[PDB]
């Protein structure tokens, strides 16, 4: 959909939590009518706006008349190819219907070291939930933080639920590239509670004890990595 945040007053509040600096190159997902894009070119070194809506690219361009450090590409973020030998960060007020696809695309198919996104409130909560697959796959590559709540009244058309500003920070991957397959399988089996397909009854117990997991309905990412580790040990 297209839910713009156009109040200068609200834009400043949100920018308050976004610590991007003058030397960062930025890729914005969905510049829309250019409201955040205008603040990013003033705050950052350079900004590449990726907008699917051909018209909005023009509108974005008109709003950025007095600025030079940017460009607006009329592409689909889902098919975009990010730099591989460059330092850059990402910002984006994104559509809910493809948030998953967008986050997977920018976390697994880009090397942005820091990502700022405005997403649906509930969506943001699921991202921190170790009971869901997406959360576990993402936590192996980035640290996730919910920075603030963005009231639905800040948007127009006004969505049904509130949104959240989240921050994703790249870190040294906790899963080696050679364990991608085995980690993928493990994650899926664990979130579906198909314990018997990855742990014998005794292996299961020892692993939880070893990981220090008292509540099987409340585990930290660290406790999960412990499990994935024991899983490997039991099948090397
Ligand atoms: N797959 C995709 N690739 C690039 N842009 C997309 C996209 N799907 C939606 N968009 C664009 O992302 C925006 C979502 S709303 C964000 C509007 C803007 N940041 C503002 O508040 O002014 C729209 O401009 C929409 O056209």
């Amino acid at each position: 959909s297209q839910n713009f945040i156009t109040s200068k007053h609200n834009i400043d509040k949100i920018m308050t939590n976004i610590r991007l600096n003058e030397h960062d190159n930025i890729f914005e997902i969905g510049s829309g009518k250019g409201h955040f894009t205008l603040e990013l070119v003033q705050r950052c070194n350079f900004v590449t706006a990726i907008e699917i809506d051909h018209k909005l690219c023009k509108t974005t361009e008109n709003k950025l008349v007095d600025h030079d450090n940017f460009q607006v590409l009329n592409k689909d973020i889902l098919q975009f190819k990010f730099p591989k030998n460059q330092s850059y960060k990402i910002f984006g007020n994104i559509p809910y219907n493809i948030s998953t696809d967008i986050i997977r695309k920018i976390v697994f198919d880009s090397i942005a070291d820091e990502i700022y996104l405005i997403v649906e409130y509930g969506f943001a909560k699921r991202l921190l939930n170790t009971k869901r697959s997406l959360a576990l796959f993402l936590m192996a590559e980035v640290d996730i933080s919910i920075l603030s709540m963005v009231p639905r009244e800040y948007f127009h058309p006004k969505p049904k639920v509130n949104s959240s500003l989240i921050r994703l920070n790249r870190k040294k991957s906790r899963i080696s590239h050679k364990d991608k397959q085995k980690y993928n399988y493990f994650v899926m089996k664990w979130v579906n509670k198909e314990y018997k397909k990855i742990f014998t009854k005794n292996q299961f117990n020892n692993s939880l004890k070893h990981a220090g997991i008292d509540d099987l309905n409340n585990i930290s990412f660290e406790q999960f990595l412990s499990l994935f580790n024991s899983y490997k040990l039991f099948n090397k």
